[PDB]
DNA sequence: GCGGTTTTTTCGCGGGGGTCTGCGCGTTCGTGCGTTTTTGCGGTGCTTGTGCAAAAGAGCGGCCTCGGCACCGGG
């Protein structure tokens, strides 16, 4: 990865493109951009595959098995603003000494978000039909989550 | 309750610019890592002490017959 400041990064990709004809690609069934973590604390990116869940922190990368996941929260906070969404994962999370045996993340119920799943047509019909919808409208991030989360790790949401 | 005065609430329109907001970088304060000084329950070795086969003679107590006497009744 390069950083090339100034306004002169598209220019540099357009003819380094052009010179080997580079095909971009797109993987991640569905990923989540910028999530609130109130445990551990930080923002988070999160990347949905079919065996495994992926948290991508700018200090810390982690690799959650679907079958790690025990239980899926989804819970509305008091104040009637935001909405909780907890993960209950064994083994625990690390950073170190103590762990995180809950992941907590927070959402604003007014945050919709539209989201297609990255699946081809054969492998939605025979793996995922009634577990996942192929498109998601603009519904709230929390609830598009906890469907998702749903459908990968088969866990019920509580 | 009924009639009076006339204030200030409700109605609508135009213009101004302070406040909200998109965007960026930095930092300071929230959260985890590690520790200080001390409290508490965990156990032991040892101290101090407890409830669970005839034969025979010798000696003895009870006992009984008996000796012998004093006594009642009468004159």
């Amino acid at each position: 990865r390069l950083y090339v400041p100034g306004q002169k990064s598209q220019l540099f990709y357009e003819q380094l493109k052009d010179k080997a004809d580079f095909d971009t690609t797109s993987e991640a069934i569905v990923s989540f951009e910028d999530i609130l973590f109130l445990t551990p604390r930080g923002r988070f990116e999160i990347s949905m595959y079919a065996n495994n869940l992926r948290l991508r922190g700018q200090s810390y990368d982690y690799k959650i098995q679907n079958k790690n996941v025990l239980r899926i929260f989804s819970l509305p906070r008091l104040d009637d603003r935001h909405h909780l969404v907890i993960l209950q994962v064994d083994p625990p999370l690390r950073q170190g000494q103590t762990r995180y045996p809950f992941l907590v993340m927070q959402f604003d119920r007014n945050e919709e978000l539209e989201v297609e799943l990255n699946l081809s047509d054969e492998e939605y019909k025979s793996k995922y039909e009634g577990k996942l919808n192929r498109s998601y409208g603009t519904d709230s991030t929390y609830k598009i989550l906890s469907h998702c989360l749903r459908g990968l790790t088969e866990r019920r949401v509580i």
